[PDB]
């Protein structure tokens, strides 16, 4: 491992694929982290990706990443991009660790709440509606 | 059972009747959850009721119906009907389970923000300002 | 003990000192919780000093307060001062336990988010941009 990243996925996101296909795709979960998982493989990147329903779990596994060594995290915060500000200030705790938020979707053409991003203001770079693929364009970004 | 229903309270809802009389009335949620099972159990509908403070643990029980046979959701949020967008999001993840929507009291005519529901435009319907009763009549639009 | 006071810190508050120091200072939580333990053992004041990343646990533990003979409540929410109605509702559903709302930055001068707090209407008093002193002013207001 010459770097250690951690992916993190928000709300509702391991319902991937099975729910919603118009609007996220047709692939699930599973597939994303094991795309995730092999591509880091395939650049010598040492990866976790963690999903939770729970505001509050996502900001403990924030802060465990202080102490065990990440140097980069991906985040996809679903529906908590649009208002979770103890998310976003997790995230500011950790200014030494880079982070690229991803979101799968075109939010910018849903709901006028999903034009919100709360967590981008503290983040060191954003990508949009590229579906699956953003979490590789996001690693590569940490890569670089 | 002809019909499987599942009834979500959320935060705070749990200290009905002892707390607040003056604006949720007088009767405590005990009552409530035997109300509601006698009344199900009189039209041979299968019922569970179930209560957090947590929003992930809520998101987490909606996805659970999914895999259970739930055929319908009644869903009183609390305070999380005005700002949850991931338990509105966790809702319409399960296109095909009917929900409704309840309130206890008159929101129309409490503070400002209680005006705004996140969660009402992905249910099928939505009972305001009457009373514990207001989860019977939900259950009468699931059963309809 | 003349008086049993809770403490409630919210989200991030645990990484008080070792992140951010020229916005809340240099010194930890281990230091907070400690001053507050000394200060309340030398005016005869029991007292639990409780922190959680979780909406939820903080909502919880408002709740068990109502059981436990609490007198009195200082909360600094984190960012749930700005947007969660949830914690609001808990701390209105116990209205004859007083409480202070305790900010330790100086929340004016920050983000525009920062200045709403939707949890000081249901208290009974708010101490703001004060350092870790103000959590002492807050045990003193609730000891009068």
């Amino acid at each position: 491992s010459h770097m250690k990243i951690l992916v993190i996925n928000g709300p509702n996101l391991n319902f991937l694929g099975i729910r919603e296909k118009n609007i996220y795709g047709n692939e699930n979960y599973e597939y994303l982290v094991n795309m995730i998982n092999e591509y880091c493989k395939s650049k010598n990147i040492e990866v976790e990706c963690y999903q939770s329903n729970h505001e509050g779990a996502i900001i403990d596994k924030i802060q465990e990443a202080y102490f065990n060594g990440t140097d980069g995290i991906v985040i996809n915060p679903g529906a908590y991009t649009h208002y979770s500000y103890a998310i976003r200030d997790a995230l500011a705790s950790v200014s030494h660790i880079k982070k690229i938020e991803v979101h799968i979707s075109n939010v910018n053409e849903r709901e006028e709440f999903r034009h919100i991003s709360v967590t981008e203001p503290v983040c060191n770079g954003q990508i949009v509606g590229q579906g699956l693929k953003g979490y590789i364009m996001a690693i590569d970004m940490l890569n670089s």
